[PDB]
């Protein structure tokens, strides 16, 4: 069967753990602060900037994601997986059924 | 090979909710608040109809004042309620939430499911895969 | 006995079903008007409330003050349900096409022996034997 080996991941737990151990947020801070900073001094301009951590947070998710993806596929691939099911969409799984969760953040780049 | 089926999750949220009391138990709790809420609501509605209807004087002035008081209290009031019950909402659902996991789980080691998706992620389910939402349902403690 | 799984990407499918359709431009085309109703209602409303901030107290302030009252409780019910006919039409447009696509999600499946079709979103890797269907289910789309 194409689909013989299912794993599942937990993907928001690895986007969380990768976001931390990156600083991404904390960048997208540094990012912002002095343009917040010198505007709760000071306005269609708060909406100008709104829409700026908009399209750079949503920016910065799609990289991390597209890395995790690449590090399921490296894992799912090694490990002769044929499905990699998302965790948040899972109820229950049997061993049959590992969770590859802790081998993909160890691969992620 | 996996043998696969499918839960509703949001189709079971609600049934174990009312089965369990912890529905009404939510309601009991806030009732009295909310009780405070109405009150303080038609109360006002009542002085706002007064203040359609009276001439520019100092009655008038002040019933103005002590209705744009009541306005504050009634949301001071409105949202340490509102919050305080999604934050109740939040907790009767996470731990009910393992309530049906922990039945899901049993339901699937007695009919050998190896994984069971949430419905809400499948488009379609043949019928070898197993919709056990009802199963699950009955087990639930 | 292994069951055979595909995966179809909802989010496209919905995405093109709904620019063919034109339900997008006919929601916008529903509401815009009464959208405009009730910003120059709200604008008018605010020119309204910056006079009273400006007037001595007496007749014409109080006249004011009852015309404002007045609207507002005019406003907020409109805008209450204008809120209640948007999130319901949208509502009701998401499932005409939500059914309009499972037929042929059903019909693509059963048409290739397809047991479990997993949303796209669901999946972060799939070798690329289990077939994403998300053209064939489009062609089939009526």
């Amino acid at each position: 069967g194409a689909a013989d080996k299912i794993a599942i991941v937990n993907m928001g737990s690895l986007f969380q753990q990768v976001a931390q151990k990156t600083g991404v947020s904390n960048t997208l801070e540094n990012e912002f602060k002095g343009r917040a900073s010198e505007l709760q001094r000071m306005a269609q301009k708060a909406q100008a900037f709104e829409q700026d951590r908009a399209r750079r947070s949503n920016e910065e998710r799609g990289k991390l994601v597209t890395r995790i993806q690449t590090a399921v596929k490296s894992v799912a691939n090694s490990q002769d997986i044929d499905l990699v099911v998302d965790a948040n969409a899972v109820a229950y799984n049997s061993s049959d059924v590992k969770d590859i969760t802790a081998d993909v953040l160890k691969q992620v780049k």
